[PDB]
């Protein structure tokens, strides 16, 4: 059984949680505390591989050691929340930082995608995600658009950078 570690990051309110729980438990969360950040487990097999994930959904204050051991990351931004876009620059060059690398692992993703009249479109994304040379997966944890995309694309990212 192989090990994957997946962090999650973005802006509060971004859907971090919800993606998280729509992941392990099939049904999208109205609420889920903002003030819970813990590490969660998913077995599932990908690509013939039982893997187990063990998502870390973030939260808390405005953290090397944790962030270091990270695997591949969780890029999380809201369509609806354009700071949380802008913010996106400052997690990817934090995360490069802690990993002293230009290929980290890692997947750009944009939720809330049932929500209308976005305020970053998908252009935005794309350009972004194609710069970073990394995925883009739209999401959405009310529907359950993209969300097995988002987590499969990230542990594939990692296989693609090291032996698993
Ligand atoms: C994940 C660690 C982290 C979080 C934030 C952060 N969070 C706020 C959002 C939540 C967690 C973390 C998610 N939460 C919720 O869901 C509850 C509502 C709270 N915010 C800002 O900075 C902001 C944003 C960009 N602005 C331009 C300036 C100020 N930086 C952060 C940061 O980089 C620190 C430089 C890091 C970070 C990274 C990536 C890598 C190594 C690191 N080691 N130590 C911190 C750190
Ligand atoms: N319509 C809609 N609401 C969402 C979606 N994802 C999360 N939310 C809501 O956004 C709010 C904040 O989400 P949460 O998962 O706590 O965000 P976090 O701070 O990143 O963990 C919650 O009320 C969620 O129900 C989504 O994909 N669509
Ligand atoms: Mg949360």
């Amino acid at each position: 059984m192989t090990e994957y570690k997946l962090v999650v990051v973005g802006a509060c309110g971004v859907g971090k949680s919800a993606l998280t729980i729509q992941l392990i438990q099939n049904h999208f969360v109205d609420e889920y505390d903002p003030t819970i950040e813990d590490s969660y487990r998913k077995q599932v097999v990908i690509d013939g591989e039982t893997c187990l994930l063990d998502i870390l959904d973030t939260a808390g204050q405005e953290r090397d050691q944790y962030m270091r051991t990270g695997e591949g990351f969780l890029c999380v931004f809201a369509i609806n929340n354009t700071k949380s876009f802008e913010d996106i620059h400052h997690y990817r060059e934090q995360i490069k930082r802690v990993k002293d690398s230009e290929d980290v692992p890692m997947v750009l993703v944009g939720n809330k995608s049932d929500l209308p009249s976005r305020t970053v479109d998908t252009k935005q994304a794309q350009d972004l995600a194609r710069s970073y040379g990394i995925p883009f997966i739209e999401t959405s944890a009310k529907t359950r658009q993209g969300v097995d995309d988002a987590f499969y694309t990230l542990v594939r990212e990692i296989r693609k950078h090291k032996e698993k």
